[PDB]
């Protein structure tokens, strides 16, 4: 306990706050989704509710330490409020995202962070035909709201969404689920913005 | 990072807080909307729900810096709580506005700020006739709640609402969507208050 | 900018915080309502939902200043958290009040304040007969929760509720709307408590 | 203003906070409910929604002062954050409590406190037979969540619930309503816990 | 009062806060559930709502004291925000957990802690068949969200869920309710994570 107390004191109390990524010092956030459930569908408003967790990985030099100097500590769990986190935002959401898990990140000696918030999202999705064989396809872009590609780039480990925790007695079955890097442009800003497009094909069980 | 850390420290912690606009130092805020979706309509309460994001823009001398002095940093991203934001409020809302995006702005070396919050708004609107060819028109005014035209004026870069991000499989389609400056008066106060009137015509697809 | 920062620092940072009204130093608060909309009715729970804003006026010696000392500043806007605000509560509410506007007040050189929060309220009201010619009448008392008539007194500038911003295409029309000072006694306490009673008569249009 | 400012600073800023009651220094809290409305019933989930306020009363030596030393001030209103308050909880709630009033207590020179928060509670109650002449009976225990009888005891001035502010046009009329001290035991702990059982008889009118 | 004030000051004001467990200094948290009510069942979305409280227990050396040094004080109540608490999370929830009790822990002189928050939980569960005699079985895992078995182990004092405070007039009755330790692996991480699997069998009475 005593060695970790020193480490956290040395990293946070002394040091000034990391101001976020820049053009000169850009960052790459790795994103991956695990789908737990499609909970609800609203055919009158075209809203659909997903329950999932979103694995986020990035790396900062300012969070580095030498394990010999702090009793062989290679990593620690700390509150997400203590560190900077990327502003990863669903682009077609219809409600504020509901937080389902503790906001605690794992920081490792090399400066790499792992942060996995569990979320419930309501987003825009036409569910007409969900009760047929073909099913329906819906998409939602996840990316930084304010940082362009020149400050925050994104990537995935795999293009396949993790469905090994998907609820087996859900009212919907997943036919496919993919997560793909995209480049988009918007009216505000001349520079490109990056997102991870979550494309989920699904239908009712029988 | 080191030069930006300095810049943020020199702007916020070093200085006293900007008290907001006055009649002596008036401010002009540019507004623009991009309508993403008309999510819901309630014919029994005359409430309609919009999802959009609102491009806000203003300029303060107190947020200026010489980029030469801070490693050629022309601009930076920062939390909206670190700076003064204008109090742009919907005048015919029926619920608290639900925030859908990060509250983070972009500040540039000349003092100019850009801030684009995503919002869900429930507002007063009669949807009777939306299931027809002619459809229904509806309006909501966005302006400062507490500052008059002598302290905060508004303008638009375009009268046309950006519909390029409108949900293609929405239950309603937009026939027209405009954003226009207005001048209004209210009982409390003798001086004129300014707003941008968002007028949307729509029907069932 | 410079003289207003000074003024706010001299009023707020310098002084110890105003502890509120007392029997020795009492305070009168003027209330006026402007009704925007009767949004919803619920005949299964006897709840009705209003949307209004509520003009609150009062005056403190501790908020006085001389404009000649601070560059001829006669008034300013500031956050409601920077000052004491009266604890004006609806006595028959069924849900927590939903705030629809920024919490920013206006303060004038003579120590007077103006604060006008927009609110959505769910309150106790039986709407049985709203669909008839005669309509229904309902009432809600607005007053301090903890201060008596010896500390906080209330009055109205007019007994007529302002209906000039009422929603023209509402599901309900207003037949009458009044705001009247009352004196009430309660079981806890020996001393009288003051309220303004909002009485509204309405029907389906 | 000056004498109250001194008093509050001497009570609060001067001393370290009260750490709650102990076995050595026990504390008795007087509870009393005034029932305003039975708002809703759900026969499919057996939940019932009450709106009420709750008169809490206790006495601390550390809140004592001599009125001669502070300009004859016998009492004052102060924010409930500034003092310790008892953790009185409903033992069969099905939703978080919704706060309907400001959180302000009245403190008196002999160390006694009066705190009366207004609340909406959803709690467990089978409403089958509410549409008959006999109606239904439903109970809810109010007590400390963490303090036993050795640290917090309870009592009532009267066992008759205050119905003088009950809503006359409610969906349900109250036949009777009692509030009675009780001792209980739980699995965690060997020591007795105290509650006031709020028993309410009602029916549709 | 004076002796507890010293104790809390020596434990909390002096010390830097406990930084959670590590691989080199692991921690065992004992969990126990008491089910009060199955409030709601939703057969269209396969969500079910439980009301319960969750007895948590653990022991830190940093929370130890000698009772002879602080006037024979063997234990005390204090806010959960003053100390570290485990991040015990329901793994198959569909809404944010709703807190129904005060967040107050009981600390004892040997370093042991007892913390019993009451919660309402919406979790994934197919209720189809609940109206039969066989009923339905449903399960939810409770474990740390971020700490593995190397940092946080779990256990139970009994395999049986406490049903002695289960609501007698609930729409559903409990056929069996158990709480069992399990080991799991997840895609992120090579190391094993511990949970207590709450398995509840139930039907309509
Ligand atoms: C760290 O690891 C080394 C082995 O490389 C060992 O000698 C030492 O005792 C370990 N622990 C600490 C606290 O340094
Ligand atoms: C800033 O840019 C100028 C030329 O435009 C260059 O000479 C100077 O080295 C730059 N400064 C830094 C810190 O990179
Ligand atoms: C300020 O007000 C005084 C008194 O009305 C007036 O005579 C003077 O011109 C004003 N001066 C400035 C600097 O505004
Ligand atoms: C307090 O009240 C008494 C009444 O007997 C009065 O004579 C005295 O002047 C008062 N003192 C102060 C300080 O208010
Ligand atoms: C603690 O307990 C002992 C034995 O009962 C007693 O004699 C002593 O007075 C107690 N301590 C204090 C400070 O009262
Ligand atoms: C700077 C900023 O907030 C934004 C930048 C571009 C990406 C999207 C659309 C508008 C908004 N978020
Ligand atoms: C000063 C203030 O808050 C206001 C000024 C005028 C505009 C509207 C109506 C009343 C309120 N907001
Ligand atoms: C002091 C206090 O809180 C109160 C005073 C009287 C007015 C109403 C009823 C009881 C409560 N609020
Ligand atoms: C210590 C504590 O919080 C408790 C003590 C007994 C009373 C009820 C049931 C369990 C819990 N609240
Ligand atoms: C690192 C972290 O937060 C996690 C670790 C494993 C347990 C579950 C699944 C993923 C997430 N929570």
């Amino acid at each position: 306990q005593a060695n970790l107390m020193r480490l956290k004191s040395d990293l946070f109390n002394r040091s000034p706050m990391y101001p976020g990524p820049t053009k000169d010092d850009p960052l790459t956030v790795t994103l991956g989704f695990t789908l737990q459930d499609i909970v609800k569908v609203d055919s009158s408003t075209n809203e659909v509710d997903l329950v999932y967790y979103e694995q986020q990985r990035w790396k900062l030099n300012s969070l580095m330490w030498d394990p010999n100097e702090y009793g062989n500590i290679t990593d620690f769990r700390t509150s997400a409020a203590d560190i900077w986190t990327p502003d990863i935002t669903a682009y077609s959401s219809t409600r504020p995202v509901q937080v389902l898990s503790p906001q605690i990140a794992v920081v490792t000696h090399d400066g790499s962070v792992m942060f996995i918030p569990a979320q419930r999202l309501s987003f825009m999705c036409d569910p007409t035909g969900v009760d047929s064989e073909e099913g329906v396809t819906c998409a939602v872009k996840f990316g930084s709201w304010v940082y362009s590609g020149f400050e925050i780039d994104l990537k995935t480990d795999t293009d396949q969404v993790d469905l090994s925790s998907y609820y087996a007695s859900s009212k919907y079955e997943i036919l496919s689920a993919t997560q793909t890097r995209q480049v988009q442009h918007y009216s505000c800003c001349p520079e490109p913005y990056i997102d991870v497009n979550l494309v989920v094909k699904f239908r009712e069980r029988r």
